[PDB]
């Protein structure tokens, strides 16, 4: 189905009935990182197979949930199992939870993923706050917006120069130094590979002379169609890897070694983002 | 439908019985620089969803017309309203009209758009000659042209080296030299976005390093099903902005921006698209 | 159809009560160059159009044949008649000849295409070793992978830093020295152009700029189909042109001229990867 106002809004609809909880901000997390979810506080977890209009994800398998409650005060929605576009999903299939969120009062999105580094500075288990994006989909006619614009949540051309919210960034950066992580903590720019295969060496050569600091499979699509709609957005990149060293010594990239890296920093991760919610303005 | 030499023929015939008009010019002009068609001298309005084989572009809305007529001694013929392919068209959509121009007679397409400055000479307001392209949808799978090949058309693999004629773009800058605006006018390369999000930032630094001097969301399209069936081109930028200047000084982008650009402009080029029409060989 | 295993052990268990053959080599060979085929020795010829789940070639049309048969002492299957993305076909169509292969018996594919050289050492006639590749429709959200994975063959993020085995380059540069034709031979990243129009003079000068040496339309998604299931590869293109010389002379491009070359390389070509299947380890 479309991701359009009608077919959102009966979803909206399903998810108030059953839960009550009216929530202001959004979570997606990477893999691996998904932990603060369980301890959401009075939760109402939602198999997204019984949401109205929800995407069908049962090719994929493994887990899908919406999960509301409340975390340090706050009402919020979590999105338990994310949908990425290199297992075939459709953009109106992508854009209808976000757009759900939206109707359901949602004003920030925050966002964890996995990520390779490029700039030489960055090495496994450091951290990377988004900064602004290079979407090779887009730039090659796969961007989540190609297709009819649905007026209802936003412009036909939107622009992106203030996707990525200045005032979270200095909050996250504000917090690891409370906690004396922030040795952790870079800022960069995100180049989207539409994957599902790791960045070739030669791939990875490139971005470096891009200017890209971090690559990786998600986040881009979630932002562009929460940007499209007024939604605030931070992203932060976890490193699972240096590609640019690992070509240079002939490394191997795999998911046993980045889920690894997942684990490690895990725990923090979930101390980090409990604050950013508590703290938001 | 497919954009083949039966469809395409179905249409001219129905687009000659009632224009009685055979042009050999055609033009395709940009978002807010149409004027010109409006004095089109003893015209004929055809809209779209009258021919037969003609996509259908309800979903979009706004104007579909053909109008064909007479300038400056010259029988013409005009698309009024543009199909872009971030509207989710196919490429056999985007292909047939300009198949359709070819069969009744057009050898010589003009062409305008709207377009981002990344070369730091570029200013809001000047005209850049378009030279050559870089096609970031056709290096990922998204050419026009991706599909069986139209044989009675043009060959499996077109050359694109000769796409932008170069006596065209003389004709077009001694005109300005004519009139005293040839200090407006560049010339340069026009990189592809599929859009329909502006450049980002990042994106827009990246195509500084890689040589484009303009960026922008149609015309390339076209160009290359005129250049596989043998019509010369003439393709002009109008620059709304420049985005290397605005991402260090975080100014925003927006359609109402751009749009007003166009107006200010649209007299001039109307009176410099008129002389063109008139002058070719 | 999909290229799962139940359709892919379907095809394998036709071809087996045919041929007889089973192989453990399997080639690919570029337009122009496939003389080697007609002397597989003992061989049979099945057309694509009576193997259960092959993919329909009618459209396209041309030759479209498996061959098994021996050569140099072992055991082969060839794809005569390859099957190229810009042609429309999907992922699934390009992925089960390979996956076909792979339920053969096949444990290395050797593959040659036509490439325009970028590297300025690269002449007409030249020959160059894959050792990586730049992946354009891969990058935006077309690589041959997208869609869900098929578990049985592979895992769902493959990494690609060892797709070129490196012995098998070695062993085709010492055949090529033993006959004295060394001079010929350099080594190289090739670019994927999705295609089919050629590359344009500035996609030429941008590809110099992010360190591509060659640059193609076919070869990259059957090399991440036999590295996702596990077969090693050797690839090798012959140049055509330097497109980056002919963009600073305004010298076509053009497919019979691509074709000249090729029936000039020939039977050098046939020579040398007779002598690697005869001493593959």
């Amino acid at each position: 189905v479309v991701a359009n106002y009608e077919n959102a809004s009966m979803a909206a609809d399903y998810i108030k009935r059953v839960s009550n909880v009216l929530p202001d901000i959004g979570i997606i997390c990477g893999s691996g990182l998904g932990k603060l979810i369980e301890e959401i506080e009075e939760r109402k977890v939602i198999p997204y197979i019984n949401i109205p209009n929800f995407p069908k994800t049962t090719v994929a398998g493994h887990v899908g949930n919406l999960v509301l409650g409340s975390v340090g005060g706050r009402k919020i929605v979590a999105m338990q199992g994310r949908l990425h576009m290199y297992e075939g999903y459709s953009n109106q299939e992508i854009a209808l939870p976000i757009r759900v969120m939206k109707l359901l009062g949602v004003r920030v999105l925050l966002i964890t993923n996995l990520a390779g580094g490029i700039n030489r500075k960055l090495k496994s288990g450091d951290f990377v706050l988004i900064k602004g994006h290079i979407n090779f989909p887009g730039l090659g006619l796969n961007n989540v917006l190609v297709g009819p614009n649905q007026d209802e949540f936003g412009p036909r051309f939107p622009d992106l120069s203030n996707a990525y919210d200045r005032l979270l960034q200095q909050l996250a950066l504000k917090i690891a130094q409370e906690n004396d992580f922030q040795d952790l903590v870079h800022e960069g720019v995100y180049a989207f590979n539409g994957g599902p295969t790791y960045e070739s060496p030669d791939e990875s050569n490139m971005l470096l002379k891009l200017g890209c600091d971090v690559v990786g499979m998600s986040t881009v699509p979630e932002v562009i169609i929460a940007c499209h709609c007024g939604i605030k957005v931070l992203a932060v990149s976890l490193i699972a890897n240096n590609s640019i060293l690992d070509a240079e010594n002939d490394v191997s990239i795999n998911h046993e070694k980045v889920l690894a890296v997942a684990e490690k920093r895990a725990d923090l991760l979930q101390m980090w983002f409990k604050e950013i919610i508590t703290r938001l303005p």
